[PDB]
């Protein structure tokens, strides 16, 4: 709305910041960026911080968090973090254990959101994308909704306050939501959304559901090569966004995370440089009018920048469906 530390009630009664912290960087970025940025951003007022096990940042992640609830800056109440359970950990007896694994990276005792990253489970061990010789990712069968189950069974330990999904198709939804003795709904599903792939469909029937639609890849993605196309168009170089921005004395970035904000989305923003990281939290200190919502409407193309179709074959591969 118009205060930086807004949230939204999920639906086990826990609170979300509606602007969240996204932390991955690319390979070529030193690890020992993560540390910095994400000190800054807590500075800055950033409160949702997003992680990942995939992302390898979890312990550098983890120091900076404790760094700022150290100094004072802010309390671990205060801090909504959230990691994600990997492919390779999908089984359920192997569900704890990675949870347990990045919070000991962390070396906090609870993340605030647990999501399953991604529906399509891989061979267990430690490579995170198992490969045979060839090239060939080697995938597992694995019931989601045994996955489902354990993850389940971290909030019942209170090791995850509240748990989600990533990456799931309205199907994925529906087969967990119709799971017989379900015992907890996933109160998100944090997808790629942005200007470009507005999600209208999947946004509407997690709306039906009372599950919170979390934007990732926001402002365009890292565009980081294999996983983007080199060759898509750069979201932030948009004409209409820059139009926007020049209207409104703000940036192409601040229009796209402020126009999630305003059709109910929790909007993630993920920025390594410091200027840009105190910029984003400005979000809240404008409004776009009902008309220029509607432009950005208009600017949809179905430009999906990440596909992830590397893992295309297995019937989980989420974005085969409409949506
Ligand atoms: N669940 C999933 O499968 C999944 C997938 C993708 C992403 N995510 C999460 O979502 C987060 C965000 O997505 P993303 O990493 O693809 O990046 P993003 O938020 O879409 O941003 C892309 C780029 O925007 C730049 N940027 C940030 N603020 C800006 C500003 N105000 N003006 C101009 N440029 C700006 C950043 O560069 P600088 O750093 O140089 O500022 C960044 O590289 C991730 O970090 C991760 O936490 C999750
Ligand atoms: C957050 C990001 O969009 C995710 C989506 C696809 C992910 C990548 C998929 C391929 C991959 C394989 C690895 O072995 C290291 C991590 C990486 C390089 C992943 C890092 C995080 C990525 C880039």
């Amino acid at each position: 709305q118009d205060s930086k530390y807004q949230c939204v009630k999920l639906n086990d009664g826990h609170f979300m910041p509606v602007l969240g912290f996204g932390t991955y960087a690319p390979a070529e970025v030193p690890k020992s960026k993560a540390l910095e940025a994400t000190k800054l951003a807590i500075e800055a007022g950033f409160r949702h911080i997003d992680s990942a096990h995939l992302y390898n940042n979890e312990e550098q992640v983890g120091l900076a968090i404790r760094s700022k609830i150290a100094d004072g800056s802010v309390k671990r109440e205060d801090i909504f973090y959230t990691s994600k359970l990997w492919c390779n950990s999908h089984r359920p007896e192997l569900v704890r254990p990675a949870l347990e694994r990045s919070l000991k990276n962390l070396q906090l005792d609870y993340v605030d959101l647990y999501l399953i990253h991604f529906p399509v489970s891989v061979k267990p061990g430690e490579e995170v994308i198992p490969k045979d010789e060839n090239g060939k990712i080697l995938f597992d069968t694995v019931d989601l909704c045994a996955t489902w189950e354990a993850v389940e069974k971290c909030k019942d330990a209170g090791l995850a306050k509240s748990i989600g999904v990533s990456n799931f198709n309205r199907r994925q939804l529906e087969m967990i939501l119709n799971k017989p003795g379900l015992k907890y709904k996933p109160v998100c599903n944090q997808v790629e959304c942005h200007p470009y792939f507005n999600q209208r469909k999947l946004l509407d029937f997690c709306k039906s559901k009372d599950i919170v639609l979390v934007a990732y890849s926001a402002l365009g993605s890292h565009r980081e090569e294999p996983w983007v196309d080199p060759n898509s168009p750069v979201l932030l170089e948009d004409p209409v966004l820059c139009a926007l921005a020049k209207k409104h004395k703000r940036t192409p970035a601040l229009i796209a995370l402020r126009y999630q904000l305003q059709r109910g989305v929790v909007v993630l923003a993920k920025s390594y440089n410091e200027q840009r990281i105190r910029q984003n939290v400005q979000v809240f200190e404008f409004q776009l009018t009902s008309e220029e919502m509607k432009a950005i409407d208009g600017l949809n193309r179905n430009v999906r920048y990440l596909t992830l179709d590397i893992f295309a074959g297995p019937p989980n591969y989420p974005f085969s469906d409409e949506y």
